[PDB]
C-alpha cells in the first residue's frame, strides 16, 4: 500500500531506484539545468522555473545564484525573501523547511539524506533520511553542512565552514566542526 | 554625496539591490559563463574573456578552471602567474589583492562580503564588505576559506580544509577550524 | 629513461613539468570531455556511460553513477569497482592513481586530491608538482565535503563522517570525523 516515495517522506527506509523517485530525480535535474543557464544569463523567467522547482516559496521571489543542486526540489520549503549564493546543494529526500529571510553563503549543503552505517544495510539499495528544519532570520555561513535531522532557531548564525550535526537554539552564533555555540545574540 | 557603490567599495553599509550593483552582477555573471564555457571547451579566447572579467592581473594569463565564480569581477586583482584550480569562489565586494605566484586547490573559497550580526540590521536590504590581501607565493589548499578583511602573508600555505578568520604571517603553515599555524616554513 | 617522459615521472609520484604538452593536452582533453559527460547526465541521456567509460580508466561494471558537475584532472587515472555512486560536484585530482573499490558511495562534494606541492616557495614555483595515490577499499562511504588528502589509503567498510579531512590513513571498518579526521566507532558485520 505504501509507495517508496511515501516511505522516503516518512523517513523509512525507501528503495532509491524506486520507479517514481527516479523519474522525480531526472526530472529534477533537467529543470535545474534550465533554472541555473536562467539565473547565469539574467532572464526574467528564471523565477517562474524556480516556482516549478521547489516545493513553495512564501513570494515567489527566492534569490538563487548558480549552480544550484537538489535532489527532488519539492521538498524545499522557504519563506519570505529567501536568498542563497553560489553553489549551493540541498539534498530533499525529506523535507526541508525554512523559514523567513535566511540567507545562504556560497557553497552550502544541506542535507537530509543518509544510510546505515553497515555494509550489507548501505549496500541494500534502500536509504533514509530525516527532514531539517530552518527558523526565522538564519545567516547561514560559506562552506557550512547541515545534516540530517538538524533544527535551527530563529535569529540563529552559522559561521562559514560550521559542520552542524545537532539542534542549533534560537540566538546563538555555531562554528567549528562540529559547530559549537561561541556566541549569543542579544535581542 | 556617495554611490552605493561607492560605500561598497569603502567597506560601508550599502544597498546590495542599488540599480548600478545588481547591473554589475548581472553583467559578472553573463561574462562568467562566456568564460567557463571558454575554458571548459580550451579555447584560446578564455583569456582575452577573463580580461575582461577580472579587475586586473600582471600578465594578463590568470589560469583559472572551471565554473569560477565571482560578483562583480572588478574588485579582483591578481600578480603573475595565478593558479585557481575548478571551482574557485570569490566574492568581491571589496578588493580582493592576490601578488604573484598564487596558487589555489579546488574548491577555494575567498569572502569579502558579510553581514550584521543582528536580524533586523542584517535584513534591511543592506550589508558590507571587508578586503582581502593575499601576499605572494601563497599556496592555498583545497576547500580552504578565506574570510573577510583577512590578511595573508608571503610564502604562507594553507593546508586543505583550512578555515582562515585571522591574519596569517609570512612563511607558516596554518590548517584547521579556526585555522592555526602548524609549522613555521624556513 | 631512455624514453621517460614526464606523464611517465608524473605517475611514479616523481617530481614532473605540470606544462609539459602531452600533459596540458591530456587536461585540456578530459575537461572538454568531462562537459558532455555533465550535460549527459544532466539532462537524464543514457549515453552518459558511454562517455563517462571514455572518461574514467575504468569501473567494474561500466554503470558508475556519478551525479553533476564531475571535475577531474586525467580521467584516466581513476578506477572505480562495481556500483560506485558519487553524488553532487564531486572533484577528483587524479595525478596519480585513484583507485576505488566496490560499493564506494561519496556525498555531494567530496574531494579527492592526489596533486601536491613543494612546502617551499622556490621549488613550488619551479613548474615542478608531482602526487601521491590514493586507495579506498570496498563499502566505503565518504560523506558530503569530505576531503582525501594525498596518499591516503582508507580500508573496507570505512565511513567517513560528512566534512571530515583526512590527512592520514583510515584503517577498515571504522568512523572517522573532524579536521583532522580521527575515529569516532567502530562498526562490525
Amino acid at each position: 500500500m505504501k509507495t517508496e516515495k511515501d516511505k522516503m517522506l516518512a523517513g523509512e527506509m525507501y528503495i532509491a531506484d524506486d520507479e517514481e523517485l527516479v523519474a522525480d530525480r531526472v526530472e529534477a535535474k533537467r529543470l535545474t539545468r534550465l533554472y541555473n543557464e536562467a539565473v547565469e544569463t539574467g532572464d526574467e523567467r528564471r523565477f517562474t522555473l524556480l516556482n516549478q522547482l521547489l516545493g513553495s516559496s512564501a513570494d515567489g521571489k527566492a534569490q538563487i545564484n548558480p549552480d544550484f543542486r537538489c535532489d527532488y526540489g519539492y521538498n524545499i520549503h522557504v519563506g519570505k525573501s529567501f536568498f542563497a549564493n553560489f553553489n549551493c546543494v540541498i539534498l530533499d529526500v525529506c523535507e526541508v523547511r525554512i523559514g523567513d529571510h535566511c540567507m545562504f553563503a556560497p557553497g552550502v549543503h544541506i542535507y537530509t539524506a543518509t544510510h546505515p552505517l553497515h555494509p550489507v544495510e548501505r549496500n541494500s539499495g534502500k536509504e533514509y533520511g530525516k527532514p531539517v528544519k530552518i527558523g526565522n532570520n538564519v545567516w547561514v555561513g560559506g562552506g557550512a553542512i547541515i545534516n540530517p535531522g538538524v533544527s535551527i532557531g530563529d535569529n540563529a548564525v552559522i559561521a562559514s565552514g560550521a559542520v552542524v550535526t545537532k539542534d542549533v537554539p534560537n540566538n546563538v552564533v555555531v562554528g567549528g566542526n562540529p559547530a559549537k555555540v561561541i556566541k549569543t545574540i542579544e535581542e
